[PDB]
């Protein structure tokens, strides 16, 4: 009994290849993939789906994004920048991060490595749960660009939560695996894996011959992802109020979360259709909110995001040394990637090459890497 973990910044996703087919794991609460966020309350300790679901309640003591610290030292530039966004504290023990939390009353402290080896201990019971037999073999993946104290640090966290660690493999690599391509005979290939997410924007390229793989190079957007793509419908649609009603929504939370929530849904619906409708009942001073937006205006919104997002590729073809004639393959993951629009420029760009896309963008990590841990357990 051998898993794959996608451990994700985000969400995390488990998979089992049982069958002759891969099963991604819904946890307890149906979910395929499962928050990566750890909460602390007066009386326990929550995880995955529970701990999102009171953020709002107890944002001091809901740790996330644990993945951003896990094997840096407190002066990382990464560590730094991203502290400013969240609401737990981050401290510094002798040069390593902690994150200091409310717990049973009491003042407490876990490094990234203790709060990502929860999260992994969750993912572990949910394959057991579906499986009704005990797990321990899995093969965890990271980022390609983790260095080896990073890499050690994941090791260490699903040691801790009990797992036998088969092996850490690159996230790229993991979705390469799932479309079977380390299956592909004869010449050395090139292949670019383009992973657009919710903030992460991850491009790899990656050599494969005859099974066996090589990281060519590395680029990525910190400053790119789908909020981004949001916040111009957002914009689009606060504006849309004023024209027509002369009011200003801005100011207030709870219109502008209403808005947003619709928008990011919306969104996700323009992915399979040409149009998407909204209504909102009383969303500011008493006043409605019915309106609709096109496939069409949403690319026209972000246009310049969505060309923005070759530029991470140029610079990684660049490193790698390679002409963009010189790819044979482009794998597509993280869930932005479903924009018709995206997929669009990509193809064009690599006029003539095969996108391998047809996994779930969510789930061909967690894929790939469970296809691999039945291998070698
Ligand atoms: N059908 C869809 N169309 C457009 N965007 C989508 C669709 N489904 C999901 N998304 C977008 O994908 C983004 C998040 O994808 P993902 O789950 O990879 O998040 P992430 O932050 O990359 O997760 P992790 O940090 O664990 O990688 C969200 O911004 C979401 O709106």
């Amino acid at each position: 009994p051998a898993v794959g973990i996608d451990l994700g910044t985000t969400y995390s996703c488990v998979g089992v290849f049982q069958h002759g087919k891969v099963e991604i794991i819904a946890n307890d609460q149906g979910n395929r993939t499962t928050p990566s966020y750890v909460a602390f309350t007066d009386t326990e300790r929550l995880i995955g789906d529970a701990a999102k679901n009171q953020v709002a309640m107890n944002p001091t003591n809901t740790v996330f994004d644990a993945k951003r610290l896990i094997g840096r030292r407190f002066d990382d530039a990464v560590v730094q920048s991203d502290m400013k966004h969240w609401p737990f504290m981050v401290v510094n023990d002798a040069g390593r991060p902690k994150v200091q939390v409310e717990y049973k009353g009491e003042t407490k402290s876990f490094y990234p490595e203790e709060v990502s080896s929860m999260v992994l201990t969750k993912m572990k019971e949910i394959a057991e749960a579906y499986l009704g037999k005990t797990v321990t073999n899995a093969v965890v993946t990271v980022p390609a660009y983790f260095n080896d104290s990073q890499r050690q640090a994941t090791k260490d966290a699903g040691t801790i939560a009990g797992l036998n660690v088969l092996r850490i493999i690159n996230e790229p690599t993991a979705a390469a695996i799932a479309y079977g391509l380390d299956k592909k005979v004869g010449a050395e290939r090139n292949v670019l894996i383009f992973d657009l997410g919710g903030g992460t924007f991850d491009v790899s390229i990656l050599t494969i011959e005859d099974g066996i793989f090589e990281v060519k190079s590395t680029a990525g957007d910190t400053h790119l992802g789908g909020e981004d793509f949001d916040n111009r419908m957002v914009n689009h649609f606060i504006a849309e109020f004023k024209r027509k009603h002369k009011k200003d929504i801005s100011e207030n939370k709870r219109a502008v979360r209403r808005l947003r929530t619709a928008c990011e849904r919306a969104k996700r619906t323009l992915s399979s259709s040409t149009q998407a409708s909204i209504e909102i009942d009383s969303l500011y001073e008493g006043i409605d909110f019915y309106t609709s937006i096109t496939r069409a205006r949403f690319e026209e919104l972000n246009a310049d995001l969505f060309r923005g997002t070759l530029d991470p590729v140029e610079k990684a073809l660049r490193d790698a040394k390679l002409d963009k004639s010189q790819i044979h393959d482009i794998v597509l993951v993280g869930g932005s990637t479903r924009i018709p629009k995206i997929q669009k420029l990509l193809q064009d760009f690599f006029n003539g090459k095969e996108l391998n896309k047809s996994i779930n963008p969510d789930e061909a990590v967690a894929y790939g890497a469970a296809v691999q841990a039945a291998i070698l357990s």
